């Protein structure tokens, strides 16, 4: 009863990477006007046989059909008070992540292709779903999301604004909260052959990426950048300057996906320099973002997690940031960036 409960989309085309349908898990908290809407990640893949080796070894990331019932939400999607002190009595909705295209994907795929890449129509079309349960009634829409699902936010935040504003909800203020989704597109400490989905650069995964899922980017950071150059807004630092709705940016300033595609793993000097050059990198570009919370640790993803409520950066736990965040859109910082060079020189690190 305290679970979210599943719903497959009504307009069957729109599907996850294998045509199954997509879908989106809801718990309505009926007295609240609060929503949260999560994106989930894992990764992606790029081309055919990258695509084929995650169907075969991952393939609740491409299909829904053992998707189950229901789920307990977590960290700020939970209910308890006590795992979620500000945002526990919201309405709560996990968007699981079946397309494979950091939720860039927006068209129906051509039969001669194999897969569809259709994350950017799964959003769209949960977000018209709701309107008719409950989401008519909002005051605030969070959408959250989690490593490609924090990217899938910094893509999608403005366009859920706008298809909002498009379809007659002035009220409804849109927001987005960008966890483990603030990638740099640096070169990798030492160079692969793109050969593997999770050690090919970064640069290079993207550039290959959009092509194959026919990706969307927002239309105002597309419009800073030439033409075939959209790539450039897969990366947070680039595409957030443009943003209009308010987004929280959630980093760990050596994530592990960062070293992942960087092709990282007492250290050599080279790569000592190398992974605190990386977290002097993250901070830089997160200077000029007032809403962040990034600490010094090697971690990945954080917001769903029930022990979200651990890390603090400054004295300050991450739903309090978050909360001073909420308060000043309606003493209390909401830029806390972890000044210290080397992963877990925060003591509160997760473990
Ligand atoms: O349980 S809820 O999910 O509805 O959230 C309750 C808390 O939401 C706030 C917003 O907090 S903040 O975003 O951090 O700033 O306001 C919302 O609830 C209040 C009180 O409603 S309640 O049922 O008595 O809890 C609403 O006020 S009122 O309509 O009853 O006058 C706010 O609506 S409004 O700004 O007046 O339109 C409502 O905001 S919203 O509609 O969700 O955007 C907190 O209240 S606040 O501190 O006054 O801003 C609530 O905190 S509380 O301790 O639970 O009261
Ligand atoms: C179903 O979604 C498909 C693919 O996006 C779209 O072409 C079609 O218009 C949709 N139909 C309805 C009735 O929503
Ligand atoms: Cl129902």
């Amino acid at each position: 009863n305290e679970d979210l409960r599943l719903h497959l989309l009504l307009n069957t085309s729109v599907t996850c990477n294998d045509g199954s349908p997509a879908g989106y898990y809801l718990k309505e908290s009926r007295g609240s006007r609060r929503w949260l809407l999560f994106l989930e990640g894992g990764w992606y893949c790029f081309n055919r046989e990258n695509c084929d080796s995650r169907y075969d070894t991952m393939r609740r990331l491409m299909s829904s059909r053992d998707w189950p019932r229901t789920r307990t939400g977590t960290g700020i999607l939970s209910s308890q008070p006590e795992e979620n002190p500000y945002w526990w009595n919201a309405n709560m909705v996990f968007i699981p992540y079946c397309s494979s295209d950091v939720w860039s994907g927006a068209s129906s795929k051509s039969e001669k292709n194999e897969y569809a890449f259709m994350g950017a129509l799964i959003i769209q079309e949960v977000v018209r779903e709701l309107l008719g349960r409950g989401l008519s009634g909002a005051k605030v829409l969070l959408l959250a999301g989690s490593s490609a699902g924090g990217t899938g936010v910094l893509l999608n935040v403005d366009r859920v604004a706008e298809q909002l504003e498009k379809l007659g909800y002035p009220a409804i203020q849109v927001r987005g909260l960008a966890d483990s989704g603030w990638f740099l597109d640096n070169k990798q400490y030492r160079h692969t052959d793109c050969v593997d989905t999770i050690t090919c650069a970064p640069t290079e995964a993207i550039r290959r990426g959009i092509r194959y899922w026919n990706g969307v980017v927002p239309e105002r950071c597309r419009r800073q950048f030439q033409e075939g150059e959209e790539w450039n807004c897969f990366f947070g630092y680039k595409v957030y300057p443009t943003l209009r709705s308010p987004v929280f940016v959630v980093q760990w300033l050596f994530d592990e996906a960062q070293l992942t595609v960087d092709n990282v793993h007492p250290v050599q000097e080279g790569l000592r320099l190398y992974i605190q050059n990386l977290g002097r990198e993250l901070r830089h570009t997160l200077k000029d973002v007032p809403a962040s919370f990034a600490p010094a640790c090697l971690s990945h993803e954080i917001i769903i997690r029930s022990h979200w409520t651990d890390v603090q950066v400054k004295g300050t736990s991450l739903p309090r940031a978050l909360h001073c965040w909420d308060r000043s859109l309606h003493g209390c910082p909401v830029h806390l960036v972890d000044s210290c060079p080397w992963p877990h020189c925060n003591p509160s690190c997760p473990t």
